């Protein structure tokens, strides 16, 4: 395990602490034993998610002070457009509060979009995989889901380069099934958050967007974690070896025609999110008419002008590798040290989170009961850490059969905010995970006491199948 | 004219110019004669809103230094519930990112859980008036939206105490048209936006909530501008002659089941919405599922911890009487200066901007030619000043016919943003406005040049009658 | 009275209260009669001085916010450098932590270096007029404080241009009596504060250097309102009608061998001073080796980088003549207001202050008791509103004598911040000094009850003669 | 070497470079082979001081937002007062704008107040050890510095619990040689800056008082680092092992009868100072009358109303047990790295800085020569960090007989500020320096090319001796 030095000092603290063991007992008990119902004051270190945590620069702050608050035609909404253009090549721009805002202006309007001519009939969206949030908003409108990401991403322990790589080959399979004209869009996860933010190589990318204009398939690149993705197709393809971050993100975004971004993630923001369209006026005109109604004026889209102001910065300073070899090789450091003690992780580490394979952890748990799930409140008890479950809690249920969906990973996240958490604050994850290796034998699922239709896992109350 | 002095002294700027006249010209005929579509950068003064626009205290950016950015559980979302319990004495909240998110959240709702037990078969929403915003949603969900505003708000030059009042034959004659069971809520409007910023009168507010109950429909109070009416209501209701602005604000909200709050006005912030529900738990959860896939998770809902910080201390900024009186006092004194030379102007003037009656004002144009926006146009030409139309442009088409709205008034809105401009800017907007009086009956309407199907007026290109 | 518009709107409010009679009753007693011993929560609008009470625009926090708080060779300070060099044409800078700190760098320099030719026997300086505190380092360093300001300044009702011209006559009298070799240096203030910030002509400060590099004489401009100054001589001297207030500046400073400035006036900051020096190195060294054991290193001078950040951009917005035209304008409005009632002040008003002329507003108060300190406590009791004498209580005792200094004036200065108050705000101050017109007869003076051997005015208790 | 994790995560980040090789002897060239003379852009990571160069919390930062800028009775200053009251028992502060500022207020008031009755014909100031700016201050003053510290602080690697002590039979030598009369005060430096950020123990403490106090002697106590002071007293006194950090300050503070205080250290401030004198209101008066002509009114003291807001924070963080556990173990993860390599440093590591044996590093330089400081040039040189010399350099001249003070410690100080560089920048620091195992005979040594008077360290340029 290497340890490497930030790129950066400290400018602000803010404190944290630990609370007593009896009070995380309390704590989770009231919780219905989901970390998500936790208060931010019973949590130590905070892993349950890199969205909107992470700790911002002078420069971004200093911006958000200089914001333009203007209802109609804020400066920093010219300024947002102009890098959009910079960096993706992109020549429209919506912005929205998040990222689900900012499928919620897209996904509806592609849907309406394919339907002209009577066409898709019975609408799919195909992509390595659906987040959670991208899956719901595909379902809510009445659309199947379909994630095909390579197997390759399965074998926890073998190592690949591109373990969020499409299945090409299933690709051109369900094409063949539902057919083009009921194929809504292609979702290009970057990084794949779901299969551990693996990254998806840039020759997968480019044959994916080739076999989507070769059926006239529109294609939107979910960009919440594209510089993470850059890092990677730089540090494990030959090709880009000497290349700069920006030319690799201005390599990407050649294959797609949309993107729907989180800025909560990458751009290093606590709040934000963004449509670009590369130049279909028609697709960025219907989610204009959409945004209003949703988001709000098509020029701050529920956001404050000191957010799109801090956007225009983050984005900036979420593509310097100096800072992403840090990040991405702080995660490597926290996995490491994790598996060089015997915990199976996803190897290699992803960008932005340690995904702990749970299957192998606590086999006697089935996948049904959450065995992800019972390690998360395990570790919560034990040193007041918060992680979250990416395995058959979070992949809720088939909106057809009604039952659980086929999870092929059970998977802990121990999501690291960006700039927030020191190689000290990691040895204090790891070593507290390390000393639970007597007890995993002893756990024990959870099962079900109140359970949402949609998005369970966010505000489902559990108890211990004890 | 009377000019009321600050209760507060400037401790931050920002710089605001005035365009040149080719630079005015030359960006109208850009916008598509429009003023939305112009940049900020090409306005002097801005009135195109009251919303998001407002300059807070040294406070409420103290509270935004120590926003807890946690994902879960925020020690600002506990502070926001504390806070709805003191004002409101409700006990659930969901926090949203603005207004027609809070909107988004709770109509389908109400909407789901009529229709659950068979009742809503032909849903229709009453208020005394409906926003743009509020009513699409409306007409998004399939409901008709039904404007029941008192015949007074029509009879701009007359002066009335309560010209935003429910008028309650209206309201009984359209629950049995319509049938209660078709009635999915009452939303009351405080202040009623749409009649010029008129307050509704307590015991108004009172018995249309009594008459709900007899029918078992459900109330929610639009409360953007609740502030605003709970001084109205103590300046001119004799029975809160000596009662504080809380206690006023505490009596309104016996009258109402939920409320879906814009915290971009009175509560003086640049980003916010509110939902909040009296008591009715099962609605509290429905609307908490549909909360999460739309705006995010249910202790931030869209909006980043400073926020919440903020909204915080904003609601309690917006309650002091001092304040208040000030606020209102500038908004009158704008009204006086135009209504001393002449300008027919909603008498009184409402809580946040001055209404100018267009129909008086232009009387060559037809309303369905937009006269208020002619005079916008001129208005913005003269002086860079932006101003926003309220009339047949906002009012749209009806979506059972596809034809304009019938309007009642055509109003120039002059919207004041909140501790922003001083009364020497209101000096400089009465004396441009006043200096248009040889030029009101030469201007001419206007035909579109791009309809959008769903709030018009926002992004609209407009080309100028010849 | 003619009110002059805001050059910007309001970006961040501060509260301020009324306390009631009873309240200001307790606190002057417990003060000493003295408002300088009062705390700022018993007083409404503050008018004790405009030096660090200033509102900055949001380019001067966004500048603090990435402020590079190094020890040695700050970014800031460079940028702080690059500034005085573009907008003095002088080589060298020593921050400050303000203006009598300033003070203390460099004349006691001066005087070590005019007395090594054996010079500087009996030292004295010459100024149009030394203020309290640039006086006190003088008498400080053991040196007489010579005043020479022109006598158009005693003439208070009377219009002049330049009433704070140097006496030409006066100066090269003072050359004469005392020699050449025992003038250390002259002092151009810029404003003349006492005089009641009266501007000093190009002409008159051309011939003043003239006269003074005749004789080997160094100059240094007192610069804390230099912007200021230069806005009158672009008003009213016609050589430079089209000049730029820059180009004005630059002609200022071919008139001086270095300048000691307060940036808590002008450069429009909360703290914040400055030595700058034209080329003569070996006083630039000298001062720096006195900088390091009284202020701090030479690339910070007792001030954080934050605050050398917000200087360099404050030193920007000062020299803005739209912004020059509304602050002055503000004080013209003021003075104005108190004229066309029959209160006697010092005509024009300056640039920053209105100064009443307390020597015609109460005849029965002898000059050793204080006038106008009995009219500001009779203001303040009155409404709240805070001032501060300029008259013998400030003029204190000369030195070698032991007793009052003998004074011209008796001045209450109603001293304004900049971009703080309204016209509103100014209407209250009026109104309440207007209302006084009655009592003025009846008011007596002050006795002293403990005085301060250096500084009186600013810790001393008074007792009221009965 | 134990790394102790951070009671604390990120939330606001400042980017750092690494300048090239090339970049770094270009800029210690220009610089005069200084590296005070270092421009910061051309600096890595900055270990020059401690002072100002702090972190602040979201908790300081909101505080200067409120900051009352009154120019008399600011709400800050108030709070200041109570705080000292409450930290100290004293009743009476002044605020001054940094430490030095504090020692020219208090200082010469003591002077004059010992030679009241014609006395301290000879004055001295004695202490453990005077730091430079404290020295230059008693010595400006017509005064000798007198440093007593113990000899087992010239010891380096043999342990000790108080390096820090007055050598107490040098303390009753020194007052019988020189007479009480002369004696006008004794100065205790908590922790002890030159012996290397060393203790003081609280027996020590408490026999000086009991000296001082049997002969009539003022104490003042040197508060820079009094935090760090209190800690190491609850650490190594077995008599305060169960005691809070303001039970031990609290006690420290009955051993003396006045505080300086540079808050830019311990109270975690980027400027800022402090006087506080326990209940001598006579001496509180005096320098009272001082701080008004050198720094500024007696509530505010040179410094902005927002950094009195600061301080009243900064006070209290400074106290937290546990970060005073990470802070002054840091400094011991440092050291202990450059221990466990060979590298000799004074043993245990001070509070603030790690302490760099150099007689023992290269013996080859005479002390005159300055061998540390090619140690710092060496360093920096190799990998951009900057440090600073604490050996004959520092120490200066006698400024009676004008040859160098004797030195029995030749030093580089590593110097860390707070809350702003990881124990991965120290592992970079430490590996850095081990690397120059080798060299550390080829170094060379200094010869002065300009030495200033007083402090030459700062600004002295130097021709390298190769
Ligand atoms: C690829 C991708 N696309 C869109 C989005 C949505 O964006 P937004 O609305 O701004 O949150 C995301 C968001 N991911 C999240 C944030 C959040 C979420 O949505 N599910 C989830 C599950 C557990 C913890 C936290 C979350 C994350 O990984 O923690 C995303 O990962
Ligand atoms: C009573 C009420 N309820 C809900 C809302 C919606 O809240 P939000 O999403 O935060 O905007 C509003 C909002 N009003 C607006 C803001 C905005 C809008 O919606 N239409 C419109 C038309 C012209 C200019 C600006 C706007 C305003 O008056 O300028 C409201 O007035
Ligand atoms: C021309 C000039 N030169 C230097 C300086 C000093 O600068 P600084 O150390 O930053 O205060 C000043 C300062 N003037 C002051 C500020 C302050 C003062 O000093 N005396 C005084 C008397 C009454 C009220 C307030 C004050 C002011 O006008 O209110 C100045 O006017
Ligand atoms: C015990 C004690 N008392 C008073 C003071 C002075 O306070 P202030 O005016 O705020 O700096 C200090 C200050 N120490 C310093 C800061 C500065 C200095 O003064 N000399 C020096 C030498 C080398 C580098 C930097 C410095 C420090 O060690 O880095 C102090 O250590
Ligand atoms: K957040
Ligand atoms: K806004
Ligand atoms: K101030
Ligand atoms: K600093």
């Amino acid at each position: 395990a290497k340890r490497i030095v930030e790129p950066f000092r400290i400018k602000m603290v803010e404190k944290i602490r630990v609370p007593s063991r009896e009070e995380r007992e309390a704590a989770l008990k009231e919780a219905g034993y989901n970390p998500f119902l936790l208060p931010s004051s019973a949590v130590y270190i905070d892993l349950l998610t890199d969205s909107g945590t992470n700790a911002m620069s002078d420069h971004q702050w200093a911006a958000m002070i200089t914001g333009d608050e203007a209802y109609a035609g804020s400066r920093n909404y010219y300024d947002l457009k102009d890098k959009a253009k910079e960096l993706f090549n992109y020549d429209y721009i919506i912005p929205a509060h998040q990222g689900r805002g900012a499928e919620n202006i897209l996904f509806p309007v592609l849907l309406k979009y394919k339907q002209k001519e009577g066409k898709a009939k019975n609408p799919v969206f195909i992509s390595n995989f659906h987040f959670d949030t991208t899956a719901a908003h595909v379902e809510l409108n009445g659309c199947k889901a379909i994630n095909i990401v390579t197997e390759k991403a399965f074998d926890s322990e073998t190592y690949d380069d591109w373990k969020g790589d499409f299945d090409i080959k299933k690709l051109k399979e369900n094409i063949a099934q539902h057919g083009a004209d009921n194929i809504v869009a292609i979702v290009s996860t970057v990084t794949c958050n779901s299969a551990g933010g693996q990254p998806v190589s840039m020759s997968n990318l480019k044959e994916v967007y080739e076999i989507a204009k070769q059926h006239g398939i529109f294609v939107v690149m979910d960009s919440a974690r594209f510089c993470e993705n850059a890092y990677f197709i730089k540090a494990r393809d030959p090709k880009y070896k000497n290349a700069t971050i920006k030319e690799v993100i201005f390599d990407m975004y050649k294959y797609a025609d949309a993107l729907t971004m989180s800025a909560k993630k990458d751009p290093l923001l606590n709040i934000g999110g963004l449509v670009a369209i590369r130049d279909n006026e028609e697709i960025f005109t219907l989610a204009r008419q959409r945004c209003v109604p949703m988001e709000g004026f098509v020029t701050y889209g529920g956001l404050a002008g000191r957010d799109m102001a801090a956007m225009v910065q983050g984005l900036e300073e979420g593509t310097e590798e100096e800072y992403l070899h840090y990040r991405i090789g702080q995660v490597k450091y926290l996995g490491d040290r994790l598996r060089e003690a015997g915990i199976p992780i996803q190897y290699p580490t992803g960008g932005h989170a340690v995904f702990v394979d749970c299957k192998k952890l606590v086999p006697q748990i089935p996948g049904d009961q959450f065995p992800a799930q019972a390690v998360i409140n395990a570790l919560y008890l034990e040193s007041g850490v918060r992680a979250v479950e990416i395995g058959s809690f979070l992949l809720g249920r088939d909106p057809a059969t009604g039952e659980q969906k086929h999870a092929d990973m059970e998977f802990m996240r121990l999501t690291i905010a960006r700039r927030v958490y020191t190689n000290d604050h990691m040895d204090y994850i790891a070593d507290a995970l390390i000393g639970l290796k007597e007890k995993f034998a002893t756990l024990k699922g959870l099962e079900f006491e109140y359970e949402p239709p949609v998005l369970r896992h966010f505000t489902a109350r559990l108890k211990p199948i004890e």
